[PDB]
């Protein structure tokens, strides 16, 4: 019994000396670490080729509908002028209209079928206004209904083998948006021997005044549909049995891993169960007797399971969820990859990290308990007084990420420096934001930081006595 | 009178089981951090609101008004020929008098009532030139009389159901400048259900001929003034009822608060008092009698409620201090995060931070002692030696954000990148610069910030044990 | 036999103060610090010059032959019209054939005699498609055969003292590739007096449709051919006398060096083998009696002799390989700088890092056996999944140098930014990339780092006492 | 004798204890520190004001004179085609004939009394080409004489109340260059009651054809020339009493504080004299008796006194050097504010980084003796290796920059992505720059810089016990 729980906890090494046992468990994760790490890459391939034809296909409809755009610049690109938005919407139009003839690619119409189109209408123009707006600055008066009315202009592509009579109602326009589909193939997935599929793009130009400022921006925007396409024809085009067995090898080895190591954490919980009645007979250390290292490796077997099951779907051109698969594949691999710390832990010259992260994270938790109201009060302020100025508070996710380069020493003169044209205008904010940077650099470079550290080195000195 | 001291001093929890006193205090504190970080977002939303209206205004004006204007390049913009600045100063005047049918935004004209304007005048346009000014590099003479004549052309608007023969005086010229205000309505604040408020932009063009050195930069400033409008009217706005409903609870738990804490801070003078009479019978530490954390949270109570009653003069009409309000609140809402630390003080496992930091200040105020006269060296001289050759020193406040961001390893191969021009040009200034940024980039990182965390490190070393 | 060890070991002071005996190799180290960096110097000249050939020449080849190209965007240059194509081919070819009237350079054609080019032919304009596209996004169908058929059109140099036909097949194209080649002469190379050399550059222009995204960039890419000219002549060019007997008089200062240092490691050969005869007549120690100082002056001698022999053989116009000689002489410079603290190893004061090395190194390897895995796992993640999406992840590289340089916190937030686009579209991605890049960046900024320096300056505390 | 070193090594609070002296030299460096730092800036305005005029005067003239030049691009600015190097020498040319009714500013021509012009000439329109050149790629031969031949054009100003004749010689082209002088006032130092002085500035316009390689750069610099204008006339300008007064009172002040310390410094002398002939009766401790402030003081005293004297010359209009009299005063400026930290040495609480530095400098200055080899090693081989390739290191001061800012971790992933150009073109150098640069980050960031911190910290805990 005791010798049972000696041979429980023994090491790979001392466990083959013991029984003769070659560690299967250990060949397993050896090839597992081979096998997951080349089917990640393997489906990185076909990621790659989707991802790169839809921005692809953004960036040449930008080029084509937006008048006037250039590379970069995707955000101040504006209306400033009746005429500059008029000549925008009217050149979208005629672009719409001309697109089989001028463009690089090949694309299809799609008739109306859906919100905006009617029946035969491939091109939507909506512009939409507040139902009544009597807007005068001059006698500082307005009589407003803020209900917005929408007026469609449907327009049909040409047959081939009325829309330039906008009237655009500046004094209450809320926005105007242009929305059509566009159906084209994806050739370049033919050098990964795939098969194209046939895509759809549902593009969207607005032209926004909601600010009603004086300035409209514009933008582009696209959604593409992926499916498969309707009795296609590759010449020599043979099968992806290579794809597919790979696929059936990864599940399998995966399969055989979390057989394995269920039955371990099984066997574990009856030994358990076998002390617990033995001191019965004579609730933080039974939970010790379980393995955190099979949990990570059952975990990282069904995410692999899961992710290869849903690669074969997409390539059987069912499911084209791309950033799931890619999520689950890439996230299976890294934790594949971190379970080879396990057989390092026993060596005792080898699991520092591992040690010193288990000796120091209680107080690290504790530490973190006071530095996160600190931080969140820091977050919550910086986010609504700074962010109308500061372009690196906008959104509050966008604070978190400032604040925590801030700490590790990052961006910090840009930082500074972004109020500079607030010193002239809003001296006040501007001196705030002095203060306010200057303390948190402070506070959390100098006092918090060091601490962190402070606590984890000691805990690295309590391990290596 | 000693158990006495003992229940003043215990944990709240501890005081919990001693008398079962629920910690009312420690629930106004818990209702508190929600109540203030709602009321700053809410709040935030209306600050977003006028500061996007006014900065997207003066983009449009930007672009409206000055000629060959794209976005970027607010400085770099410049005149360098008298047919640039005429056409410059012609087509300001012309889009001035053309602005109610060629832009996006719906402006009222102001007829003069100020300083630059006449009676019916909107746009005035102003050179100012040396009184007397002789000029005449050939002979290496002048004979200059430095006093500004101004000379002021006005433009009536036009009226709808000369200045084009100004000579320049290129010579002698200081500077021109065009001034116009602009009404408009900010619709906007309709979908936060508000009603818009009328603002009035002062518009300030300044052509600038002060270093008479060929170039003359153009630039654009406008000035906002809010004011509510003459009877306005929306359809079916209704109240904001829940909003001043919230601000009046805000007010009310910041004023309870505000009133235990009162209550407390006097309850510790008196006991204060009582045992220095004992001691007295039979100064620093009579001040450690009195709670810091109540004085945190007595100015964090002041500062929500001057924030909410600013904010319910905001929305009513009256004060428009939207800089000053999100100040305010900010401040407010970072001290009432920070506020909860008071306990996490008791755990003795929690407050590693404060504690450290209880230990550490003198050491540290005494470092910068010294460091804050070396640091102000430094920052003097390289102010006014580097400040007319490199962009990061132009002034003092953007030395010291510069300094402060090398010390933290920040920019450090731009802001010695910025003199190779000079290497060539003023070599002297370029090694000047080499040995000033070595010298303080070495002395700073290496020797002071390393004995400053020594100190840190050092309190900490003596608080853990 | 012990006081043999006695000199054997002793510095090179007490050698001299015990047999009155001048350090020879001290001085011969001394003169190759000095000899070996002018030598390095003196080629860098050389090397600076042919380098700014090429480059200079590839600039303005893209200058001369792509139509609207400004210098940057060198990416982010493409054709998204069929008119824009055609007018960039038609301009590429048009401005091959006006060459030598309008360039700035002096160019010469070479007649066909490779592999596109036919008898006589300049430029080769081909085209590559399908052998059989048959695309139709309307009925979601093609039959494709994905053979590609490559069609050439040829154009001869004009005779001084067809093209324009070309049909592009968009529906299929693959590629469009123009191939010609140009002959000049590197006349900078005679400020230098070294004659000038004869180059032909190689220049492909090409039209990249392989997305078949209705974007094609365009791309030109050159490779040059250095030889020597026929029978040149230089007036009173006179010899490089100078320049060769200083290349032998590195090599015989390095064979004096390698000579010595060869002879002392074969009299420590030698006395280990006396040593361990004397043991046995009474293996990790015998190994230690070797002197790695001297392995590394052997790799540094031989390193300098190889690189002087490869530079005397540009010099004299056979090999021209710039890159390698330019890496071994560089190579070579560093080791014969870092191997003069050989001479304060034995002081005891100077040799602290040497010593801190020696103590840190095995645990070092031990720590970085695990956080090998761990990043190994990290690098592979980012890549697969953030690679699409994030431009500092798009190869495996790169994602090396990103997540080592966030290691030491660089471009931390420009990297968290670079998925703002994304966290609207594929806010999944976004969210993954926002949980990698946090958990990445504590672990090893926190965890990690701070327990490799604990290393270092553990030992170090170990060998300071 | 003992009592009287008791009275020389004592404090000044203990010294006015002891016999009720008034700190009259403390005094002194008090009001010094305030008279100083206001001298300085006062110089700073008129510095300022100096810089300011050249560097606007040098833009305009790049606008003026280069065609087709915007803000920046000063680099990447050249010629491509012949047509487009006649257009921008015949532009420079017409701009120079045109400037008196085209340039916003005044300027007056130089006919010629120098090195290009000749009499009444005022511009030079001088090309450099071979004595004789036969370029013939061709046939791979050339015949040249590299004997440079300028030939000048003479072109005068019109007299107000033949260079478009220009042949070229491009294959044998050296450069061509256009030397014009004019003249104008500084009219902004006005503002400060200075008057204006008149300056000369010599324009120089370089079409650099030496690298002969297609692309031929185009620059322009200018060198400026202060000097007093001829009886000039500033209606009621005043006298600058107060500013002369005032350097005479910094004069005085640094002269008495230059006194006070010879004074302590020669009864120094004097004591240590004493002392050493009681000790014979009865040397690195002689020095010691010797005060290191009283050096500093005397050194700022004179750097100051310098300074002085030479702003008296540029204010009264005889030495125009306003970089060396900036550099003076800074420097002193600088030494000034250190030299307070000598009244905070007596404290023992407050010279914690005085003796820290002073236990830790000896072994700091060995560790950097060995610290020199390496990173000079390191130095010169990035210099020549991939000076070349990377912008960052070009030259040997750029190197050091960019190896010290990598040591602090600045701009790594930018060094580290200059070179994915070159990882498809010489992926040898791509593949030696990753060596270097991952092998040069890790050595010093985790193993040197390390050991450094490690030594002030040690010196700090001897100094602290
Ligand atoms: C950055 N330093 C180590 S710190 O200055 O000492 C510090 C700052 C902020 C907190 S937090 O409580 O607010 N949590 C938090 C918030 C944003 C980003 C992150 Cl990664 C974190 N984590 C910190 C590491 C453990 C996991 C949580 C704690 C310490
Ligand atoms: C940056 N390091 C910690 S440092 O190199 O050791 C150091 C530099 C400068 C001084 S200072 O006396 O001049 N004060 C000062 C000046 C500018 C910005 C700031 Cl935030 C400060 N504060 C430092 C932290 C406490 C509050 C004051 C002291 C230490
Ligand atoms: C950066 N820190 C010191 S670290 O966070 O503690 C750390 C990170 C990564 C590893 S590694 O095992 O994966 N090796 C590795 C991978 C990429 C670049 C480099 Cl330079 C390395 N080297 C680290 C220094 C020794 C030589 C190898 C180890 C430590
Ligand atoms: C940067 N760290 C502290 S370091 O990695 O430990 C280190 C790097 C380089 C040397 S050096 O001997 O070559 N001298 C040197 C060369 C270039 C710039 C500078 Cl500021 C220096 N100084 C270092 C500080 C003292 C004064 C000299 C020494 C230490």
């Amino acid at each position: 019994l005791r010798r049972r729980l000696k041979y429980f906890f023994m090491s790979p090494c001392d466990k083959f000396r013991a029984k003769g046992r070659k560690p299967c468990k250990l060949m397993l994760q050896v090839v597992k670490i081979l096998v997951v790490t080349v089917q990640l890459i393997l489906f990185g391939l076909s990621n790659q080729l989707a991802v790169t034809f839809r921005e692809e296909n953004t960036i040449a409809f930008r080029h084509l509908f937006l008048l006037g755009y250039s590379d970069g610049a995707d955000d101040t690109f504006a209306a400033y002028t009746r005429e500059q938005l008029y000549q925008a919407i009217f050149h979208a139009v005629d672009q719409y209209l001309a697109l089989p003839d001028v463009s690089l690619g090949r694309y299809a119409y799609v008739r109306g079928g859906g919100d905006p189109w009617t029946n035969g209408s491939g091109l939507a123009l909506c512009q939409r206004y507040y139902h009544r707006g009597h807007v005068d600055p001059a006698n500082d008066t307005f009589d407003i209904d803020p209900m917005v009315v929408t007026d469609c202009i449907q327009v049909d592509p040409p047959e081939r083998p009325s829309y330039k009579n906008l009237t655009l109602k500046f004094h209450k326009l809320v926005n105007v948006t242009i929305h059509f589909r566009l159906k084209t193939i994806n050739l370049q997935s033919l050098i990964n021997n795939e098969i194209p599929d046939c895509y759809t793009f549902s593009v969207l130009i607005t032209f926004d005044n909601k600010a009603h400022s004086g300035r409209i921006p514009i933008s582009l925007e696209t959604q593409a549909h992926i499916q498969e396409c309707k009795h296609p024809s590759v010449f020599q085009h043979g099968d992806n049995s290579f794809r597919l067995l790979f696929d059936v090898v990864v599940i399998l080895t995966c399969s055989l891993s979390f057989l394995l190591c269920a039955r371990s954490l099984l066997r574990g919980f009856l030994l358990q169960n076998e002390f617990v009645g033995f001191m019965w007979r004579q609730l933080w250390e039974r939970l010790e007797f379980v393995n955190g290292w099979y949990i990570l490796l059952v975990t990282s077997d069904v995410l692999t399971i899961s992710g290869t099951i849903m690669k074969i779907g997409i390539e059987a051109k069912n499911l084209a969820s791309y950033d799931v698969c890619s999520i689950l594949l890439g996230t299976s691999t890294l934790l594949v990859w971190v379970g080879v710390i396990r057989y390092l832990t026993f060596f005792h010259n080898y699991n520092i990290l591992i040690a010193t992260l288990r000796v120091a994270l209680p107080s690290v938790m504790r530490f973190c308990c006071c530095v996160a109201v600190i931080y969140l009060g820091y977050c919550f302020c910086g986010w609504i007084v700074l962010g109308p100025y500061h372009v690196k508070f906008r959104s509050l996710s966008m604070v978190s990420e400032c604040l925590f380069s801030l700490i590790n020493g990052d961006d910090m003169f840009v930082t500074f420096a972004a109020m500079q044209a607030q010193q002239g205008r809003s001296s006040l904010v501007w001196l705030f934001s002095q203060l306010y940077l200057y303390s948190f650099i402070s506070l959390f470079i100098y006092m918090v930081l060091s601490l962190f550290i402070a606590l984890i080195t000691g805990a690295y000195d309590t391990i290596k006595h």
